[PDB]
């Protein structure tokens, strides 16, 4: 139902909230995603490269692509939704309730809008891992490395940098040297179990569920949405995915995030 004052009886006497954020609530703010019609770069689509296969094949390229995302957020910005969330959080806080966020997305946005106890599920674009040691270290450099410098470009007419692989980021540490790749989860990638027996303990704690700029039926929110609804937690969604009468989930608001959300946590 669309009855928002059932919701705020239910988000007033929430103690763990868990909300659950995937893909619209970036397309919200202005972030390319690569999948639909129009989504390229140069000539490929994010399938082509989000793979451990291109980057085994073709670390310069995926890395250029790579380059170009962690550059075009310089001027993508937390909305209004980003931003309710994070205020809601430490509002919340202050009166000892909880509030986490798992999401889909690896932009770094709810970390800009000033949440903090976010599980990025799908890793993000500002950490590396060594395809060495493994170390996982937090990166926000621009350019990631000079030989990057002024890559990336999108139009299909530009000219591969082609690196040498031993130019491109390495891992710090003397005695590694290794070649550092996107800490992302490509596609044909498991997630990482550590974060989500975490997760698992967060949603079992969870007397209330938000699942924003996504439904609960999708693949990967359906792991966790479910699951919390079935022990009689309440579920609310907030997209704008148009999401047909019969199957959208507890509790519904038809509309951008950026709109319906921040009333709702107010
Ligand atoms: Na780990
Ligand atoms: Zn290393």
């Amino acid at each position: 139902s669309s009855d928002l004052t059932a919701f705020r009886e239910h988000f007033a006497k929430a103690k763990h909230i868990a909300i659950i954020t995937g893909a619209g609530v970036s397309a919200e703010s202005g972030v390319p995603t690569f999948r639909g019609p129009g989504g390229f770069w140069r000539k490929w689509q994010a399938q082509d490269l989000a793979t451990p296969e291109a980057f085994s094949r073709d670390p310069s390229l995926v890395w250029e692509f790579y380059h170009y995302r962690r550059e075009v957020m310089r001027s993508k910005m937390p909305n209004p939704a980003h931003l309710a969330i994070a205020e809601c959080e430490a509002r919340l806080g202050q009166q000892g309730r909880s509030v986490v966020i798992i999401t889909q997305n690896i932009d770094e946005l709810h970390h800009r809008a000033g949440s903090k106890h976010v599980y990025e599920i799908h890793g993000s674009l500002f950490k590396t891992r060594c395809m060495s040691c493994g170390e996982v270290k937090a990166n926000h450099k621009s350019p990631i490395c000079p030989a990057l410098d002024g890559k990336g470009a999108p139009d299909p007419n530009t000219k591969e940098a082609r690196i040498p692989v031993e130019l491109l980021p390495r891992c710090e540490r003397k005695s590694c040297n290794g070649l550092l790749r996107p800490h992302v989860v490509w596609f044909g990638e498991t997630l990482d179990s550590d974060i989500l027996t975490a997760v698992e303990r967060e949603l079992e704690k969870c007397d209330l569920c938000l699942v924003v700029g996504t439904s609960s039926i999708v693949y990967p929110a359906a792991m966790f949405a479910p699951q919390v609804a079935s022990r009689g937690v309440p579920v609310a969604e907030f997209n704008m995915e148009c999401t047909p009468a019969t199957q959208r989930f507890k509790y519904h608001f038809e509309g951008p995030c950026g709109s319906t959300l921040p009333p709702a946590l107010e």
